[PDB]
Parts: C-alpha cells; structure tokens; sequence
C-alpha cells in the first residue's frame, strides 16, 4: 500500500470514533460513551490494517478511472474501517475466550459497524447489498467458528473430525470469507458492480487464495522461523495434522493420539519429529507449486468483465 | 389470547427451517444451531414476541389485519426473541448464572462454556436473514434492520453501563445513583423490551413520523422504568424464583433508594455486606431495606407513577391509540 493510501485510511480513524462516541450530541451516558472510545481507540486502529487497506485497493481496481473521486475513495476507506471493525470484534472474542475487555465489547463493536454503514451508506443504492454482505458474513464466520469448535470435546482434539473436507470448511466459513471475499465484493459494490456471476466469479478465486493462506500460515507454525507456534499444543485442526493423518500408517496415528493437542513442550516435539517423518516440508512445497499454478490460470481465465490485475495483486501478497 | 399464542408459537418451527434447511457441505453446525436455538429461543413467556402483535394489530389499519400481515408482526416478533436469546446468553455467561426461565444457562451446557460468546453473535446474527427472507420486499425493510441494529448498540451501551458498577466483582456504591439506574434501565432493558416491539409495529403499519416514533418512546421508557423498579422490588420482598440481586451486587431499585435514605452506619452496612456470598450477609440487606421502609416506598411509587403515566397517555398527540399504551400499563401495573 503506498504512504499517501495508508494515510488518507488511517485520517478517516478518529471521525469513525467521534461517530460512535455521539460527538457533539450531548449523550445522556458519557461514562460509557468515553469507554467504549477506548475500546475503539485500544482495539481497531493499530498493526497492519490489509483487510481495510485491501478494501480501498479492490474498489480502486474495480472502478472507472472518472468516478476514482477524493470523494469515492474515502467512503471505500470507511468499508475498509467497517471490516476492521469486524476483525477487531473477532480478535475480540478471541481473547475472551481463549483467556479491560468486558465479554458483551465484541458484539458491541461488531454492532458499531452498521451504525457506521447506516452514516455513510444509507442513500446510496449500494446500500441494501452491502448490509446483507455483513449480515451473510457474519452469520458464516459463526459458523465456521462452531464448525472449528466441533473438532475439539473435553479439551482434547477429536482426531476423527480431522478430514480435509472439514479442514476446507472450516477455512472458508470462519476465514476466507470475511478476509478475502468481503474486501473484494465490498470494492464492487461501492462500483455498482451487482452482478451475481461477477461475485460468484471473484469467490471462486478469493477462496483458493484463502484456502492456500491459511495452509502456508499452518505449515509455518510448526516449519517457520520465529511468533513462536502453539497450533500442536493447541489441539488445532491445522492442515498439517489433517495431511500426517492422511498419511499415517497405524503405529503413526497412535503418535497423533497420543500426542496432538498435549501441554508438554516434548509431545510438541513428538508431532514436528512425526511430521518430518511424514514428508510434510516436500507435501507443502508440492501444494504451494499446484495451487499456484492452479489459481494464476484460474485468474486468466476470469471473465464477465473482471479486472484480472486486482486478483493477481492477492496472488502475489499471499505467495511473494 | 388462546389464538394469539397458538399462531405465534406455529411460525417458530419455520424459523428454525429459514435458519438451518434452506450451507449443505456442514450439516453438523446447522444441526447444533438448531439446538442452539431450540433451547434458547422458544421457551419462555415471549411477552416481548407475543407485544409485537398485539402493538402492530392495535396499530394497523383495521381492513389491513389480514392473515399474512399478522403473520410478518409474528415473525418480527420472533426477531425480537432472537435478540433477546442472544442476549441473555450472554448476560448468563458474564454473571455466571445457574439457570433462566428454570433451565441451565446455555454455557453451562457441555462443551459451551465461552463458545457461548460465538452462539450469542451467531443468533444476533440470525435474526437478519429472517428479515431478508420476509422484509426484503417492503418499504419497511431498511427502517426495521436499521432499528434491530440501533436497538442491539444501544442495549450494549446499558450492559457496559450496569458494568461499571462493578469492580473486580464488588459493587461501587457511590455510583448507585437514581440518575445511573435509570440509564442504565433505559438503554439496557426499555429500548429492546418495550420501544422494538412498538417500533416494529409502527413500521410494520408503514407509520415512520419520527416524532410518533418520539411520543411512544417517552411513554415506554417511563413503563419500562415502572417495570425494572416493580421487578427489583420483587427481587427482595416478591414471595417465591429466589432473588439474587442482592448476592450478586445489582445496582437495583432498592439498592439505590436505601443509599438515598441511609444514615452513615446504615451506609456502612451497605458497604460491608451488598454484593457478598454469604446468606446471612443478603439477610442483613433485607433487614436494612425493611428498616429503612422501602415496602412503603415502593407502595407510593406504584401509585403515584401510575398516575403520571395515565396522564402522559391521555395527552399523546393523535395518530397513536392511546388504547395500545393503556394496554401495555395493564400488563405491568395489573390493573
Ligand atoms: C449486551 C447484553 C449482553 C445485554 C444484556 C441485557 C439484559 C436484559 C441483561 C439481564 O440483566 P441482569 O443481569 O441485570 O438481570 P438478570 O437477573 O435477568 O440476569
Ligand atoms: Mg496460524
Ligand atoms: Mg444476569
Ligand atoms: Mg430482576
Ligand atoms: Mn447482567
């Protein structure tokens, strides 16, 4: 993203906070109006913003070149902030429940993105689509993330659940479609771009890339130089215990039962050693070659008037 | 109303339907929904559904009530449930409560425990694909997901309010004012209790003057008041569910009034004993607000808002029936 795009995203950040702080309304609960600023200031803004940022870049890919306004750019920078105000409700919800934040703050965040959308959007005829894009997203993330719930009883990994059909699900319900889908039909929304074979054409795509960005993010957990991993520990259903499962002999799986998801720094060792075994580093390398090639041709082959340079853009920041 | 119930509790089936059997690569979390839902939803009084109705049929255009139109207010209704569900898994899991409505809490249900938060986000969100099957159509559409949305912010407003009554599980006495007990009334309870389902009704019957929207709301957040206070008074001197708001250090009704009548060692009893596990310690709390004459003074509340309100409906500007805020007081006050 260049300085001058990251900069007009990030100037839009405190008008979003006055918004939904009741700035200049005189409220009636200034307590809990100040704390939720906080809320706000403490949770949203900071790191890197690529879902926004991603959101600003589709629609200026995705619109003429006439209609790329100071004007236009700056609404597709408050969907970019309504994004992050989804993200920041689920990294919300994360730290609750895996551990200020009081537990009702990730649905009042994840509720503050409407008001905003209600500000900004309400006379527009993108309106209406982009609401239900929210609404059908969010009820998606929710069940991708009971799906990735269900691989897991009692505190231990249910071993069983971990299909590649499962894994895929749980990829595309709880991540691919708030990440990679939302920014990009968001941009072509605020374009006037209602087509359903235009969104349905990008999804296809956008859940490949997304599918490959969470298997290279678990193959690092456990291969990357370092965060320092904790998927094994965890219990995760990580692409890398879905493929050592497919791969395992009998004696193989017994490691897996014995081992996944234990809190003892030497079964996480147990898990790396049976995954080198396993040939996981060459299964990976295979993948990333195969799904690359396997999604640039897909975006050669986009059509109904879809711009390819944006999906390639994707490409490109997922595999470098 | 025998038929009113029935038809109401005949759409709920549907719902669960629109929501789970209508994502056909993972049956194993639209089946759990539907238990989430089952559990959570259908199971109570559902005043709140059932007053959707009853405010859209005293509001619409009588050769209008037909059976599809009674039947949308009977899905906003259910809408209104869904929020609420939402809600109060959530409320139970932030006050680590036993049971609602005489069932476990939903995150006391095995192998909930905090995926309660994802459950409660799930079925707030579910309430939305409702209306984009019914609504989508409707002029009301967008005026009604604006209100649900409006309502669900401000009601989190209330929640974070009440909680800053509270520090590491204690309450802050010096913050159990008449004026933070009302709002926190206001924008937790009385918004998604008494202003929705009116508000529905209203759009519902194509009514969208904002100032209609204005004069009901200043009438049901003066009910509403009346009703947490009443539900509070009940909490303590109610004859048995057993109350624990006193146990669970609630900035209640009674609370408030005694700080206002206490002297110093009557404050100092407060302090020491409100919001404590120990039984004899709500016995002393009881014993203070007997003291203190709080059954009196709930008596002469009762009657003299009562009478207030009366008067605030009979000066309504017209195009409201005064008829459906008369009927809503006779629910509460029973009389
Ligand atoms: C944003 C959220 C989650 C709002 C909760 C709304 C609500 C009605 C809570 C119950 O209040 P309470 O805990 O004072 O009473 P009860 O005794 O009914 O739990
Ligand atoms: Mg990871
Ligand atoms: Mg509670
Ligand atoms: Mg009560
Ligand atoms: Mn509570």
């Amino acid at each position: 993203f260049s300085k001058e795009e990251s900069r007009e995203f990030m100037a839009i950040f405190p008008d979003i906070v006055r918004d939904l702080t009741d700035a200049g309304r005189h409220t009636d609960i200034p307590e809990v109006t100040k704390r939720f600023a906080k809320v706000l200031q403490y949770n949203v803004p900071t790191g890197k913003k690529t879902r926004g940022l991603s959101t600003v870049i589709a629609y200026k890919m995705l619109e003429k070149p006439e209609n790329l306004t100071p004007e236009n750019v700056r609404l597709a920078g408050i969907l970019g902030w309504c994004v992050e105000l989804l993200q920041a409700s689920l990294l919300i919800m994360d730290d609750l429940m895996d551990r200020f934040l009081a537990i009702n703050d990730c649905l009042h965040v994840e509720s503050s993105l409407y008001s905003v959308l209600r500000k900004y959007f309400s006379h527009l005829p993108c309106y209406v689509p982009i609401i239900e894009l929210f609404h059908d997203v969010n009820f998606k993330t929710n069940m991708g993330q009971s799906l990735d719930a269900l691989c897991m009883k009692d505190g231990r990994p249910i071993l069983s659940q971990f299909t590649m059909k499962r894994y895929s699900s749980i990829v595309k319900y709880k991540t691919s479609y708030y990440t990679f889908q939302l920014p990009v039909s968001l941009g072509m929304y605020l374009a006037d771009m209602y087509d359903p074979e235009q969104h349905r054409q990008a999804k296809t795509i956008l859940m490949e890339i997304g599918e490959f960005a969470q298997i290279q993010d678990d193959f690092l957990d456990a291969f990357g130089d370092s965060k320092v991993g904790t998927d094994i520990k965890e219990g995760k259903c990580s692409w890398l215990a879905v493929v050592a499962l497919q791969r395992s002999n009998p004696a193989q799986r017994q490691i897996m039962e014995e081992h996944y998801g234990r809190p003892e720094p030497e079964s996480t060792q147990i898990i790396k050693n049976l995954y080198i075994e396993l040939g996981l580093p060459a299964t990976f390398a295979v993948y990333e070659e195969e799904s690359f090639n396997i999604i640039r041709t897909h975006i050669h082959q986009i059509s109904k008037g879809l711009p390819h340079d944006l999906f390639f853009k994707i490409m490109k920041k997922i595999y470098k």
